[PDB]
């Protein structure tokens, strides 16, 4: 019994939730319980002096009932079905802090949100709510492209094997542990990829330094990716096959083979240590290029900038 | 001679620049003088074992040295027109950062930067460096959109004729002033107009008191903004015809109210001050609907969490 304690973050501009259905079909297959969560507020509330602290109670008691109520009819058929869902609507006037209070109060495994995906073609919206949870939720964060899940669909793990500091290896075998871990329960029959991109050198020759070959850089990132790699799918038992290394922008690659591989998902490591960063770079331009749902992991040591 | 100094964002991701074009069109009108400004970086520089310094600061000039010929590659018939355009590539991992920080050193005027926007009846599309250089730049912010400015354009300013608060008052008169200096100075008979919009009370009666009618409210708060929207036209000669006052959510309202009036900009105040916290997020999700270019701007008062 893991990953037994969900959040939905609910989408307020719709009635259907993507996230909601999501996290149903987790429960069906692996037990647990459901919060919905929506932290709701009103103009009216900062209308201090036009209206009185009763009045202005009186138009925030009104929200919340509507709003629980409205997510109660969403969620009805799950609930006659016999899935665990607790409604909580709160009064929060910033979304993010209160959704990412609610992650480390009740200590929820996972937080599954909706992101819009307009063409079959085109990446997945993110907005700026949903790059503040990515940013700053120290659970795994779950965004659902509002679109059928691909049949016979792959899981793609996207690892740094790059990056020289030895965080990123903790980071990537805690990735592909959760990845195996939760796709096993969910599925009866996993289709897992390992996937890695180098960039190469961004110059021919070197003016000052005659002895220097720049492929000779290209062919070291190579090897350095390929012996990590073999280590990963030899201790985490993921066929050869099923392994690729990828010359180019990792922003540009990753989402490309993604939609190579027929991937449902790619799971990805991102942190929050400020200085690594061209990592956070990277990873913003590559998540705002993705055409499928993504799972983002922080590393264990991750501090919350936010704090209850 | 006034907003001389622009800063243009460049985007390395495609050759041709929209906010260059804009700010040529600009500079051609009113004079003055353009930095054309992009913070590179190399996944090289920080293979610290892998690579010396020397490898990596070849690889780090090259690239310099690259993009600065880029840039000038589009820019060159702007410049043989005679405009002066600044080239500035500096070295710098986190783009948000070094932009604000050229910002503040050099006190720019004006920052432009080009946000896409794929299909006529679509949203623009803002990256999280739009959203960091929204939510930090100190400076007025012009997201220009990728796409033909409309005939007959109309230059709409976005008032906040709700919140109590006196700043906003102020931020008010801040919007118009430079909406009327700015666009005299571009366009030799703009075409202004003052937009508001107020949401209506969530309920229909309250419970604890009898004597409330929430009808009185709504009215209240339109005459409110009936009265401000009066003084504001007055004080800057503009005729009722090009004033308007509306219901709804604002986020929804002032977007759709834009593309009735053919709006090629929109002007919206935009605080940092951090609490009055619904204010960002309604002005958040209002721009993440807009279909028209976009300035924001900043109080006097606005404090820049980045300093040089
Ligand atoms: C390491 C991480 C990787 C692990 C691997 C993860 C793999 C995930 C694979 C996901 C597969 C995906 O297809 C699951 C899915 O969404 O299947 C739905 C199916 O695509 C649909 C159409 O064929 O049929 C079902 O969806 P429906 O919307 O038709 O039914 P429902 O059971 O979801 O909803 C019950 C009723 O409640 C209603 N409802 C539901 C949500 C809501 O917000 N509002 C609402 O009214 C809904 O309209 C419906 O009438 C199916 N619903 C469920 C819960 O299985
Ligand atoms: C309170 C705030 C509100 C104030 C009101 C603001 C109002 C703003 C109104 C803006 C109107 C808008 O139409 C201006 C505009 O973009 O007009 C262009 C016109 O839409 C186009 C097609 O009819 O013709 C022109 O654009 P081009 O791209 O054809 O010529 P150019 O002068 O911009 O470029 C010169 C050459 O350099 C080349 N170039 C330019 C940019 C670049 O990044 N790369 C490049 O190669 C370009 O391809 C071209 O061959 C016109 N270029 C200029 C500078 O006027
Ligand atoms: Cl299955
Ligand atoms: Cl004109």
């Amino acid at each position: 019994e893991k990953y037994q304690n969900l959040l939905v973050v609910i989408d307020p501009n719709q009635d259907d939730q993507p996230a909601l259905r999501r996290a149903v079909y987790i429960v069906q297959r692996n037990g647990g319980r459901i919060k919905a969560f929506l932290p709701v507020y009103d103009l009216s509330y900062d209308m201090t002096t036009l209206l009185s602290p009763d009045e202005r109670n009186a138009m925030r008691k009104g929200v919340i009932n509507q709003k629980t109520a409205w997510i109660k009819q969403q969620a009805r058929y799950y609930l006659e079905a016999g899935i665990q869902i607790d409604i909580k609507v709160i009064w929060h006037n910033r979304p993010y802090e209160a959704i990412i209070e609610e992650v480390i109060t009740d200590k929820h495994d996972l937080l599954i949100k909706m992101a819009h995906q307009h063409d079959k073609l085109g990446s997945l919206i993110f907005t700026p709510l949903d790059w503040q949870l990515l940013r700053k939720c120290p659970a795994p964060v779950w965004m659902v492209k509002d679109k059928e899940w691909p049949e016979y669909g792959t899981i793609v793990v996207a690892a740094n094997l790059s990056n020289e500091e030895s965080y990123h290896d903790a980071l990537n075998l805690k990735l592909i542990e959760l990845t195996n871990d939760l796709s096993h329960r969910i599925q009866k029959d996993p289709d897992v990829h390992l996937l890695s991109a180098y960039p190469v050198a961004p110059i021919n020759i070197a003016i000052e330094l005659p002895d220097f070959d720049p492929n000779l850089y290209n062919n070291a990132l190579r090897g350095q990716h390929l012996i990590a790699m073999k280590e990963l799918r030899q201790k985490f038992s993921i066929p050869e096959e099923k392994t690729h290394v990828k010359e180019g922008l990792p922003e540009q690659v990753i989402p490309q083979v993604c939609e190579e591989l027929n991937a449902g998902i790619v799971v990805l490591g991102i942190l929050g240590r400020t200085g690594a960063a061209f990592l956070g770079n990277t990873a913003e331009q590559l998540i705002d290029h993705i055409k499928c749902d993504l799972l983002a992991i922080k590393p264990d040591g991750f501090t919350c900038p936010i704090t209850v």
